[PDB]
């Protein structure tokens, strides 16, 4: 559990509600855009963001963010612009959690001190490095640690207690679950969590629709994160601003309502 991502998960509580935290690279479709589309993204009722740096290859990802990726090179945004963008709504939000979704070699290539400093003087509350495994994660938990940023950890779905256990301790502001809950198994994998005291569980995987959002909470995680779907709308809509922003703003109130 970690500084900003503490207090939003507090009042969530409070209020009995879920976590709708959207997820995109920045930068796509272009810098000016993007940020834009950030903004409408909390004006519109996220209670936290995730958002990648642009990599050419990412590994980990599927076509329509291995898409986003993509158009971020190609609209030629840097490291800088990130940064610049996160800094911005850190300054227009003061207290929305901001978490980072990062390829390792995109960190080693800014050199990892190099880049956490940037990340901490923006205002990035966490950091989660997405093709590295719990066991091999020191250089950068250390370096999250030493930069006042949570480490976050994926809990995969094929996950044996062991792997959860050390997830759960390492582990800070949220836990990852690259799974999702069946609209009307997963209980378990969520039970395991919350009795070792991990950071609460966001169900991060295919979540596009508000009845999946409502689920996730309906079997015990703190809230959802969605990717592709928002990606989606940018691609759909990417030479036309307005509509992009209009139905990016609708996708979030009906998502976030869900909660």
């Amino acid at each position: 559990m970690s500084n900003r991502y503490q207090a939003k998960f507090a009042a969530l509580k409070a209020q009995d509600k879920g976590a709708f935290v959207p997820f995109v690279t920045i930068g796509d479709p272009s810098p000016e855009l993007s940020l834009k589309i950030i903004q409408t993204l909390v004006d519109n009722g996220a209670d936290a963001l995730e958002l990648g740096f642009p990599f050419s290859d990412p590994l980990a990802d599927g076509p329509v963010i291995q898409g986003a990726n993509l158009r971020s090179l190609a609209a030629g945004t840097t490291s800088s612009d990130c940064f610049d963008i996160i800094t911005k709504v850190r300054a227009q939000h003061p207290d929305m959690p901001i978490g980072l979704l990062l390829y390792a070699n995109l960190v080693f290539a800014n050199g990892i001190d190099e880049f956490y400093t940037k990340a901490q003087a923006a205002g990035v509350d966490s950091v989660l490095i997405a093709d590295v495994p719990v066991e091999e994660s020191a250089p950068f938990s250390k370096a999250a640690k030493a930069h006042g940023i949570a480490p976050i950890f994926i809990a995969p779905p094929n996950a044996d207690a062991d792997t959860l256990k050390m997830v759960s301790e390492q582990g800070e502001g949220y836990t990852y679950l690259l799974s999702r809950a069946g609209v009307t198994p997963i209980e378990n994998i969520l039970t395991q969590l919350a009795e070792f005291n991990a950071p609460p569980p966001l169900l991060g995987f295919g979540i596009a629709e508000p009845e999946q959002v409502r689920a996730a909470i309906k079997a015990g995680a703190a809230g959802a994160i969605s990717g592709s779907a928002v990606v989606k709308i940018i691609e759909a809509h990417q030479h036309d601003e307005a509509t992009l922003l209009a139905k990016l703003a609708e996708f979030t109130t009906a998502m976030k309502a869900a909660t």
